[PDB]
C-alpha cells in the first residue's frame, strides 16, 4: 500500500471541541491532525469530517475548519464508523484513507474495520489519534494493526505523500513539518 | 471478526476467592469483569462462568456473580481450557467470544487456542485479564494475537457491541463506561 | 502448535560458565532454564543439550546438567544453529521444540530458524533466553516471532503441557512453578 | 530469509554530515553503521551508498567512507527511495538487502518498502537506524515489520553472516563486535 495525493483521502474523525477535557494529548492530536488537513489541502487530497452528535458534543475545533478546503464536507452521524452514506463517493475514487480522530478504540477503530471491510487500505495517524484512556489508545492501535491498518505517523504519512525532494509541492509541506510533532507519550523510557 | 448481542458469548475464567492475593491487579479485573458482564446481561449475550477447584480455590466473587442474568450457568473443571462439555451447546450457537478472567497465560490461553481451533473468533478483554505474573501476562497476550486472537479492552468492547449512540440499549451500556475502567499497568511509561 | 509430553523436545542453547559475566539476567535464566530441564525430565521430553566452543567458553552450568536424565546427550559444536547431525533423528520423531539458552540473537535465533525450515514449531521461552546485550535479546525475540516462532514463558510452557490439574504429572511439575519465575525485566514499566 | 556473504548487499542510506545535530543518537549510529561497512568490507559483501541532495545536505560522515570496500558506488538521488535505476544491477543479483541509514520513517521506510516490492529481504539494523523524532523511529520499525522487513541488530547481523566460530573471516569480524553495539534506546525500562 503506497500513498500518493492521486490516490488518498484524509478522514477527520469527530474532532470536536467538547471532547477536549477528556481526551489524552488532545491540544497535540488537534496540532497534529491540522498539519494533515493542512498537506491535504495543499496536494489536493480529498478531505472527509464528521462530527458524533454535535447537538451534544458540540463541532469540530475551529482551527481545524481553518485548514479545510473550500469545498470540504462536515457529515454529523450517531453511528460510530465515518462509513456512512453520503461518504461513499469519496471512497470510489481512492485506494487509501488517512485517519485521525478521537476515540481510537471506539469511531477510529470502526471506521478502520468498515474500510478494511471495502477493500481500502487504512493509514492510521497515532500521533493524530488518541483516546480519554491511554490503555484504550494503546490497544485500539493493536486491533486496527492485528486488522491490517498501516500505524504511521504524521511526518511520515506527509513526507511518503510527495516521494522525494523534487515533488512541486514539497517546499510547501515542508513548512509544515518544520519541528516535528509534539510527543504523546508513544515511546517507552528507556532501559539503561 | 465483528461482535453483535446476536453472534457473541461472554466466557468468565476462573475469577474465585483465593486467587485475590496472587493475582496482579485483581481489584482492577474485577471492576472490569464485573463492566462486561453488565454489559452482556443488558444486550442478552449468552455468558458462561467456570470455577477451577471451587473447594480450594474459592467461589467466583462475589461481586461478579451479583451481576450475572438469572440462570448464567456456572461450571466447575480441573482441565484449564474453560472448552468442555458444558460449554460446547453455547459455543455451536456463536461465533465470537469475549473473554475474561485469570491464568492469562494458563486457563485464558487455553481456552483461546480451543477456541481458535474450532474455528471461533476471540476477543481477550485485557483490561479484564491477567496473571499472578506480570512477566507471563504480558507474553500471554503477544501468544494470543500470534495465534489470531484480537487484543481489545472492556470499552472498545461495550461500544462495539452497540455500534453507535442510537442504538435501543446505548444509554443503559453508557453508564458502565461513565469512568474509564482503572488503570492495569499495560501502558510503558513514556520517554521525551 | 499444541506443545504436549509425546510431540515435544527441549532444547538447552550453550548455557555454559564463561557467559556468566557476559549476559543480561544470567542467574536468573538458569534458575528458570532448570525448571524446564526438571519438567522435560520428569514428563519424559526428549532433551538436547549443546555446547559451543567448550574449551573457550566452559561447559554447561552445573546447575542444570544436575537436572538432566541419565542419558542426554550433550554435544559440542562451533557452529551458531543447535542443528547438528547428530540432532536429527530427535527432530524427526518431534513436531514441536521447546528452546531456552543464550545468544537469543545468534544461537537460539540461528537455531530456531533451522527448525522453522525442518518445518517444526518453535517455543521460545523469554524467560530463560537472553543476550549480552539488552538491545540484542529484544530485537532477537521480534525476529523470532517474525519467522512464526511462539514467544511463551516458563509457567505457561510448563502448565501448557499437562493441561489440567488432573494430570497424572500435574503435582510433580506444580512444585517446579510454586513461586513465580525470576524476573528478567522484559515487561515495560507503566505510567500512573 | 537466510543471509550470507554471498547472497546479500548492504544498504547505506543518506547518513550525511547535516543530519548529525537533526538526528536521535547520530553518534551512535555511525558507530554501529561503521561496523556493518566494516563487516561488508570483509565479508566482501556488495555496498551501496546513496546521498540525498547533497547540495544542500553535504556529503556521507567521513568514518563511514574510510571504511568503505575499495569499489563502493555512491549514488545521489533526491526521491527518498535508494531504489533508482543505478541499484538495479546490484538489486539483480541479491536475495537480501541489509539496510542502515536515516530518516528511519523516511529515506529507510520507502527504501524498505520498494525492495520489498521487488522480492528482496530486507534486513533493518534497528541500532544503524534513527530519525528525528523518537516516535517517528518507533513507528518506521512497525511499518517496516508489517511489510515484512526484518527488524535486526547489528551483533545479530554480522554473526548471522558467518554462521559460526570456524568462518575463515570469524576472527576478522569478531574484532567488530568485542564491545555491545551502543544502546539508542530500544528496550522499555522495567525497573527505576
Amino acid at each position: 500500500a503506497r500513498i500518493n495525493p492521486t490516490n488518498s483521502a484524509l478522514f477527520v474523525c469527530d474532532l470536536q471541541e467538547k471532547f477536549a477535557s477528556n481526551i489524552k494529548y488532545f491540544p497535540e492530536i488537534i496540532t497534529t491532525s491540522r498539519r494533515l488537513i493542512d498537506a491535504a489541502r495543499i496536494l489536493s487530497i480529498p478531505t472527509i469530517v464528521t462530527e458524533q452528535y454535535p447537538k451534544g458534543l458540540g463541532h469540530t475545533v475551529p482551527t481545524l475548519k481553518e485548514g479545510l478546503a473550500e469545498n470540504t464536507p462536515i457529515f454529523d452521524k450517531t453511528k460510530f464508523s465515518m462509513c456512512i452514506p453520503p461518504t461513499e463517493d469519496t471512497l470510489k475514487k481512492v485506494q487509501n484513507v488517512i485517519l485521525v480522530g478521537i476515540e481510537a478504540h471506539v469511531c477510529v477503530l470502526q471506521t478502520t474495520y468498515d474500510l478494511l471491510e471495502r477493500g481500502l487500505n487504512v493509514h492510521v495517524v497515532v500521533d493524530a489519534v488518541s483516546s480519554r484512556s491511554h490503555t484504550d489508545r494503546h490497544f485500539a492501535f493493536k486491533q486496527m494493526e492485528q486488522a491490517g491498518a498501516i500505524l504511521t505517523t504524521s511526518e511520515a504519512t506527509i513526507l511518503g505523500l510527495v516521494g522525494g525532494s523534487d515533488h512541486p509541492k514539497f517546499k510547501e509541506v515542508q513548512k509544515l513539518i518544520l519541528t516535528s510533532a509534539p510527543d504523546t507519550g508513544l515511546v517507552p523510557l528507556s532501559k539503561l
